[PDB]
C-alpha cells in the first residue's frame, strides 16, 4: 500500500529481503577470512587484507539492496545474519576455494532473483541486477579462479613458500 | 523503408510518438506548476523552480525520444500537448499529490513500452528505456513520496507555518 | 598456546568475542534504523544518515575487537548476528530513546569486560578499553540524550513540525 | 626529600632503575644482532637494519625512564649493561626467537612494574606504563611472532632460498 509502489511484486519484495541477508553472510564469511589470516601462526597480511576488502564490498553489496527496497515501496525485513561455515580456513588455498563456492552461491541467488523479476515483469529490478550486481559477481568469481590456479600452480597446501610467494605478490 | 531500419517494429514506431507526446504534457503540467507558484498570491518560489526544473527534465526527456526515432529510422509524428488538468493547483500538498499521479503515468507508459518491445523482441529499446527512463522514474517518484510524507507530517493543507517551512527547507 | 600469548586469559578472550558480537548487534541495529527512516511514508533523511553513521562505526569497533583478540593471541570466534530487536522504530523520538538504551547496554558490557581485566590483573586490556572504548560511549551517550530532550521539547510524537525542523536543524 | 616528590614510592623508584637498565639490555642485545647480520659470512642487510632499528628504539625507551625518574623526583642509578647471551645469532629464526623471547622478557618486566606501581597506589606512574608502554610491547611482539610463523613457512633453518625471499619481501 506504498504511494510509491508501481509494479513490484510481494514475491520480489521477499525475495530481495532474502538477497540483503545472504550479501550480510557473504560479508560476515569474508570478515571471518581475515581475522583468521591476521592470526599470528597464519600472518598473510595481505591475504587477509583481500579478504577484509571483500567483506566491506559485501556489506556495501548489502546496503544497495536496503535502498533499493525502500525506493520500490518495498519494506526491509530483517533476519539473523548466520555466523560462517568453519571457524578457521585452513590456509589461502582452502580459504580462496571457498571463497570462490561463496561468490558462485551468491551469483546463484542473484540469478534466480533476476528470474523471478523477469517471471513477474519487473523490467526495473532486472535492470538493477544486471547493471549493479552480475557484472561484479563474474569479475569477482574471474579473479577467485585465477587465484587458486596459482595456488595449485605454487604447490599449496604443501609448499610454504609457495603460499608465502602469493601473499606477496598476487594480492 | 529506412536505409538503418533494422529490427525496429512499426507498433513500437507508433508507441514511441506516442510516449514523446506524453513527456511534452508532463513538461506542460509541471510549467503550469511553476506558474502557479510564482503568483503574488501563493509566493512559494523554491517550489516553483522546483516544478520549472522538472518541466525542464521532461521536455530532455521528449527530445531523446525524437533522437531515438531518428536512430532506428522510425519518423517523428507530433500531435497538439494538451493543456493541463488544472489551471490552479491549490497547494504544495495537492501539487505534490498531481506530480506523484503524473509521475506513475509516465512510468506505467513506459513499462507498457517495455513490454510492447520485448513482445516485439527488440532489445536495444528495452535497454533504452531501461538505462534511460526507467530508474529516472522510480527515484522521480520516491522523491515525490517523500516530500507528500513531509508536507502531510507539516499539516498541510491547513497549516501555512508548515507549508512556509517546507519551502524554506526541502526543496 | 599462542607464541604471542602473555597475561591473556581464557576468560578474558571468551568475554572479548561476546563483546565483539554486541558490536556487531549494534551495528545491525543501526542499519535498520536507517532503513526506516529512508522509507517513503517516514522520509527523514538526516535521521536516516546519523543511524547509518552509527552503524558503520560500531562495524569499525568490532573490527577493532578482532584486531585486539589477534594481538594478544586470541582466537577470535564468531557466533550468529541476532536480528533488531524491532521491525519498525516509530518515530525519531522512539528510535532514539532505543538508541539511547542500545547504547548503554553496550557500555554496561564493556564496564563488565573492564572489571574482569581487572580481576585477571590485565592492564593492557583496561587501557584498550579506556583509550578506545569507554569515551566514545560517554560521549554518544551524551549526545543522543541530548537529542531526546531536544525531541521532547519539539513535542513528539504528537508533534510532526517538530519532528521535520529536527530532522531540518539537529542532524 | 626531593622537593617535587608526591605519591612515589621508594620502592617504585628502584624498580624503575631496574627497568631502565633491562631497556639498555634489551639495546644492546639488538645491536649484537645488528652486527651479526651484517656479516659477510651472513649477509642479511635488512635483517640487519630492522634489528638496528629495534636497538634504537630500546635506547629511546631507556632515555624515556630517565627523563620520567627524574620527573618525579626520583634519582637515576645506572648499573652494567651485561652483554648479550650469545656471540653470533645462527639465522633468521633463530634471532626472531631470541627476540620474541626478549619482547616478552620485556613485558613480563614492565606487567610486574604496573603490578607495584598498582600496590603502591601510584595512577601517574600506571597511566605512564599502560601509555607509553604496554601497547608498544604487545604490537613488537605480534610482529616478532608473524615473522617467525613465515621464517617457518619458509622452511628456515634448511632452506637458504626461504632466508633470502623473507629478507628481500618481509623487512
Ligand atoms: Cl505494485
Ligand atoms: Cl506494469
Ligand atoms: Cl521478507
Ligand atoms: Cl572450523
Ligand atoms: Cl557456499
Ligand atoms: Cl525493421
Ligand atoms: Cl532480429
Ligand atoms: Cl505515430
Ligand atoms: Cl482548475
Ligand atoms: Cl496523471
Ligand atoms: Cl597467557
Ligand atoms: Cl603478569
Ligand atoms: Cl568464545
Ligand atoms: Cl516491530
Ligand atoms: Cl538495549
Ligand atoms: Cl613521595
Ligand atoms: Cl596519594
Ligand atoms: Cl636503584
Ligand atoms: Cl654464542
Ligand atoms: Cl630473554
Ligand atoms: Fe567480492
Ligand atoms: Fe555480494
Ligand atoms: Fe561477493
Ligand atoms: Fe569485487
Ligand atoms: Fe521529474
Ligand atoms: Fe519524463
Ligand atoms: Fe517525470
Ligand atoms: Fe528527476
Ligand atoms: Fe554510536
Ligand atoms: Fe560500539
Ligand atoms: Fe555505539
Ligand atoms: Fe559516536
Ligand atoms: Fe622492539
Ligand atoms: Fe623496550
Ligand atoms: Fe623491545
Ligand atoms: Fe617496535
Ligand atoms: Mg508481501
Ligand atoms: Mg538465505
Ligand atoms: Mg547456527
Ligand atoms: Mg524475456
Ligand atoms: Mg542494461
Ligand atoms: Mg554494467
Ligand atoms: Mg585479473
Ligand atoms: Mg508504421
Ligand atoms: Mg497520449
Ligand atoms: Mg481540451
Ligand atoms: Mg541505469
Ligand atoms: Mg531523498
Ligand atoms: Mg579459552
Ligand atoms: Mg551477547
Ligand atoms: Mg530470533
Ligand atoms: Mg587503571
Ligand atoms: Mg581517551
Ligand atoms: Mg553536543
Ligand atoms: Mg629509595
Ligand atoms: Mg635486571
Ligand atoms: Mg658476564
Ligand atoms: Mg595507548
Ligand atoms: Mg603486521
Amino acid at each position: 500500500v506504498s504511494q510509491v509502489r508501481q509494479n513490484y511484486h510481494s514475491d520480489c519484495e521477499a525475495a530481495v529481503n532474502r538477497m540483503l541477508n545472504l550479501e550480510l553472510y557473504a560479508s560476515y564469511t569474508y570478515s571471518s577470512m581475515y581475522a583468521f589470516f591476521d592470526r599470528d601462526d597464519v600472518a598473510l597480511h595481505n591475504v587477509a587484507e583481500f579478504f577484509k576488502e571483500h567483506s566491506h564490498e559485501e556489506r556495501e553489496h548489502a546496503e544497495k539492496f536496503m535502498k533499493y527496497q525502500n525506493k520500490r515501496g518495498g519494506r526491509v525485513v530483517l533476519q539473523d545474519i548466520k555466523k560462517p561455515e568453519r571457524d578457521e580456513w585452513g590456509n589461502t588455498l582452502e580459504a580462496m576455494q571457498a571463497a570462490l563456492q561463496l561468490e558462485k552461491t551468491v551469483n546463484q541467488a542473484l540469478l534466480d532473483l533476476h528470474k523471478l523479476a523477469t517471471d513477474k515483469v519487473d523490467p526495473h529490478l532486472c535492470d538493477f541486477l544486471e547493471s549493479e550486481y552480475l557484472e561484479e559477481q563474474v569479475k569477482d568469481i574471474k579473479r577467485i579462479g585465477d587465484f587458486i590456479t596459482n595456488l595449485k600452480r605454487l604447490g599449496l597446501p604443501e609448499n610454504g613458500m609457495g603460499e608465502y610467494l602469493f601473499d606477496k605478490h598476487s594480492v
